[PDB]
């Protein structure tokens, strides 16, 4: 146990009376509103998120990285910092492992996670930034590069990144690239975009039968002019062409300004090519910020498409969600704790909308009271769901006061020298 | 009374055991975290935020119209109906007059307003559009208009404003032009400028000592390249030109995509030019859709502001909020009804939010606590408090649902055309 | 001869020495970039683009409307304006009707543009705004709305406006609805796009042989929170689920803040769904300014993947170009006229880039000088082409000035209706 | 010379010919528009940019940095770098440095410049990062910062930036910092605008008589929700509020998506607060893209409000014009030298605009021919003049073609090791 156990019991404990009285007001306000207060907790508590390896460590910008202390090492460093994000907040079972950064024997990756009480979701490539020893740079792109060569070497990265993900249980490899131009006449758009499916084509051949291959769209950055997987649009085109294995990503702070993301969402459920969505928040571009931190009711839009879905009982969905997120200026083990209760949150407050009501307001165009039927959902407090639901599986009430009690980041700070 | 007290007492008993249920249960929650539950009540029954009586009419956009029953007919008419938004929410006593639109004998305006429990806020002027008998057009213009006599008939429209105003007991005049240009080089950016501060200097000086002069600016729309009043800081250097009695209005639609307006209200209240905020919400540019309907995250935040600048002991702070809305596609009653909601749902949750906790947050540069400080007030569903106080001061428990009990739009629709 | 004979030929000959001196000088330039100026004034004055009949009106925004003087009573005037662009540019031989503004006559139509010399481009259906008598309104929505009878109406309507077209020489119908919603919750994205389908297949049925069926999305307006056709991503389903016969049409003021454009124009080629473009220009949205007037590179950019589609040998790809622009501060006639010559400038611009040079920097990677290939062309002042080609089919040297001195304004203007 | 005299000779003859029918044409064409085309060229070999030393290296993103050959480490080797775009462009005759980046012994940086040609132009300082020894982190922000000491060490710094300034010949100090927040709560807006203006004041202070204080502002990144310095408005109530000597930076890409720059270029101008306006590209972001390079109608229209005030000398209107750029994926040297010619294009086609007919236009309300009166100057191909200006002061009469023609990028790359083969 990353976090003790007996701190865990006592901060419990301290906010069970509390939480009593917050959970059973709130069950009763449910109840006269016709909703079953313990069959939403039954579904926030099976409601899992991957977390980033990569997002344990503190990130930065282009100007400046800020660490903090006791910075994670290496992969095992950051499996163990992942476990006390799960035994807490009992919300992020899996962890998506990103290659090159966290190449290791597979076999130790698998007996480090089976040991914490951790699976592994979607592996992810990396062919926006060169390795030592690469035979060929990926400065001008990887996949869609004007070289073969180099669109070879691409491709046989991503399918080692299905080999190591096959072996620690993986059933995805997610793929985002950099790809793209920065001055106009760089890049032939189309034939950019030829040469990437070609590419992913060959990727795609490497795939178990039970396997899936996510391409991930992006507006801009590191392209600052035309990225080939630019919107929804192409990353439709590509799944569509792919194959039934091939669906897509939809990152929320990857659109233009305004974009309602929420309504892409729904399109690519509809068209069954939604593979997945990557949680975090934005004001400006691509910020990477803690999800819900900025825009908590657009977060909520997301989750009432992703409910509705199953409400009109479109088959064989199971999306694949991560958070995708870059902490510049805090713990970045705090920060993915609430970002993950966020998450959890707005799934509750979608699960609570009387899809009755607001269906017939829908059907009658009774727009002021369809809007209004969303906001009551809405504007419930459902965090005595959430406490509830980590009380019950092992995790904490207030998962960041009780990571806080134990001293963990002193401890890892301590045990962690920083890098020279 | 425009909506009978019987069914209003009907549809409050109807909602009184779940509202006490709901009410305590929340007072208890806030007792634990140290907070009076009657201290807010009594705040939030006196925030009061001005409807304009252009808006209680369906809206438009320039590809179509499409009025609902019982459209007002004139400024008499849109009284009637603001009195049913002040009766049922009890949060917009004061009506905000648009002229010439609403132009009438400013006694008989009094009147009815004292009759229907209403009184009036800010004046509009307008030039952005030409009105019968008009002498020059404003087509290319009007307070910063090329010809003279143009920017002097401009001039004196809104002083008619004031004189209107000074009758009906409004303390304050709102100026929002579409000046600008839609082609590079059609204007000349400072001399435009030049032309219109010279107009408001002569403005400001037929204003009343008591009265002030505000601007609002306005990224683009109707002018599609440049616009004069573009932006805050333009117009924090109209306030600070024009006096002391001039100060800035924001409107929260009127900025450009990503630009953090809750920033834009503290600097201006920093540098006391925070004349007051134009509620209505967006998403893509200048919407004017119904307030928090689409961010109410930033609504909340921009309250933030507002509720500190009291903790921070900010002097003389009185800013005169008006909602400023269009509503295309639902009853404009409603949409009024539930946008002034929302504003005292924003400003209830900003009250609630812990002061000395944050503070101590910022000064240790604790960001996640900071942020989780306001979630914890924002994440409050304050309804229960909004509901009570319109309740204890002769609201209706569920505004929408007792307008709609009562029938009233079928009610105008058959007393109009 | 909407316009004297006598004055263009007076105008151009005004100008015709300086014109020689600029067209032989470029010319001479061209000649030193292995670039046949001959070849590139013949491309030019064979490129057309429609006008909309609506556009010869003065337009306005919901705050208010400032007609000028001379402002058309219907589609007869409409296309008595049309013809002076079309006699003064030659680049817009066609003109784009909107229903039901423009209907009148089938015959009536044809036996006008023939002696105007207009031709009659894709027809535009209206189910944005509600039409005096109509029995359902379009208020919350047309080929969308969760009305059956409603959708049926809008149905309908789109298929009486084939039916106008075919009389008149049309092949083509154009589709933009203001569908959407303003709230969240209030349109189910999913259930409304269905409706939107099932409506544009009953449409497309109806569809001749030879004629197309284009979408037009939207970002937003009329609709503040969603809109069924919102971008190209929804554009492609919908063409791609109709049939061979349907395709995108692509407003460059119809995209987000930053929206890379051009791209978006290239991929639909890629896929064979670009129906054509429709010009104007823009700053903040769908602010539908003179082409070229605030984005000319952009423009250029976006001839630039028109151009390449050609140079590849893109096959069956004849886009149907259009301009759709709201003249709110100057006279309609002479912002079209300049569009449509800020349109034919950077297609001449793009017509002049080198690309088997573009396409060896691409290969190699040499971005810097892959830009500047292109910025070769464009920096390229073809005024001289675009006033050699109007000299050489019958058009003004100096388009504005010939109308202004014809003085055709305060003509209408007295013949008018105030 | 870091570029041999025969290689510009060389290449400025084999392109003597051409140059001399296209200048002779366009001085014609200009004749027969009442223009005299020696008093544009004139004007445009006396126009000058400051290029930082900073943007000879190639740049990065979070993501990654892919470097060239030879590339520039230390500024003595940034100086032989900007050396050559000075030489085969002379329009960037001053650099601008970097502290600490920069940080070298004044009496050696003034030593290498003057050898090289190269003066200096305003100082750069820096505390959006962290020096190794640093005393205090500047993690949650610097003049600003909650904590006295951290902005008592940022303003020492900034004072360290002056000293080194008045020792090599600069007379200003430039002041961007990445000071704000990344959460709502996290920062008190007013509090830490309050913090800013009084470390500002400070170093307001240790300003001699004859320099200046600009400070700049950007939207966002690195701080993501809120940024103190955040736009012009705020700018220009740092600038009235410090003093004569503070005036406000206008970065091109640092602003909010479609806003209007050339009008806040405009406004800052009639106050009197534009300080100058930093030079790049954009279309997303603050891509610091290469100037023009992606709309150089925008750059033109900045340049028609330069030109306007710089005709009618406006009090107070002294621009201290930079490039501040990032290279990613071209030679940084190729792409400094076709910016700075971008700069000096829209420069010579705003000087073509006939501002006795555009005002006629303009008071007309003819809006179409006040645009096309714009027009006609834009759309003038002033690249003749650009290389006749270049030829007639020892540069280039084609920069980047003289500069691979040189082999300076091999020559560098054989001197400079890079971190692998
Ligand atoms: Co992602
Ligand atoms: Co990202
Ligand atoms: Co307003
Ligand atoms: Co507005
Ligand atoms: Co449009
Ligand atoms: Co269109
Ligand atoms: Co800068
Ligand atoms: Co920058």
């Amino acid at each position: 146990f990353r976090i003790a156990q007996d701190v865990v019991a006592r901060e419990n404990d301290r906010r069970a009376s509390a939480l009593k009285e917050d959970y059973e007001a709130l069950g009763a306000n449910l109840a006269r509103r016709g909703v079953d207060i313990e069959a939403v907790t039954a579904k926030v508590e099976k409601f899992f998120v991957a977390v980033p390896s990569w997002g344990v460590g503190t990130g930065g910008t282009r100007f400046a990285r800020f660490p903090g202390t006791g910075e994670p090492r290496g992969i095992f460093d950051k499996l163990d910092d992942c476990a006390v994000i799960q035994q807490l907040t009992r919300a992020t079972p899996n962890v998506s492992l990103h290659i090159p950064w966290d190449k290791a024997d597979p076999k130790e990756l698998k007996a480090r996670g089976d040991a914490l009480g951790l699976g592994f979701d979607a592996m992810n490539s990396n062919t926006f930034s060169d390795a030592p020893g690469q035979a060929h740079s990926y400065k001008y792109g990887s996949l869609s590069h004007t070289n073969a060569a180099t669109r070879a070497q691409a491709v046989e990265h991503n399918l080692e990144c299905i080999e190591i993900g096959k072996a620690i249980g993986s059933k995805a490899l997610t793929v985002w690239i950099g790809d793209g131009s920065n001055f106009p006449g760089q890049s032939n758009f189309t034939r950019a975009f030829e040469r990437y499916l070609s590419a992913m084509a060959e990727i795609y051949k490497g795939l178990p039968d039970d396997w899936k291959l996510f391409s991930e769209h992006k507006m801009y950055e590191p392209a600052f002019y035309s990225t080939v997987v630019q919107d929804w649009g192409t990353n439709y085109l590509i799944a569509q062409t792919l194959g039934p294995k091939a669906q897509c990503l939809v990152d929320l702070g990857h659109h233009a300004p305004n974009t309602n993301i929420e309504m892409i969402v729904a399109r690519l459920i509809q068209f069954g090519k939604l593979g997945g969505f990557h949680f975090n928040d934005s004001k400006y571009g691509d910020d990477d910020l803690d999800a819900g931190a900025i825009e908590p009711y657009r977060l909520f839009l997301v989750f009432n498409e992703l409910v509705d879905a199953e409400a009109r009982g479109v088959k064989g969905f199971h999306p694949a969600h991560m958070i995708d997120q870059s902490h510049n200026v805090t713990d970045p083990i705090e920060s993915l704790i609430n970002s993950a209760n966020e998450i959890r949150r707005a799934y509750a407050q979608a699960l609570l909308v009387d899809r009755a009501a607001l269906s017939g307001y829908q059907e009658d165009n009774d727009a002021l009271m369809a809007t209004e039927t969303l906001k009551r959902a809405y504007r419930t407090d459902v965090e005595p769901i959430l406490a509830e639901a980590r009380r019950r599986t092992g995790g904490a009430v207030d998962p960041v006061a009780t990571y806080r009690a134990s001293g963990y980041r002193a401890r890892v700070a301590a045990e962690r020298p920083a890098s020279v």
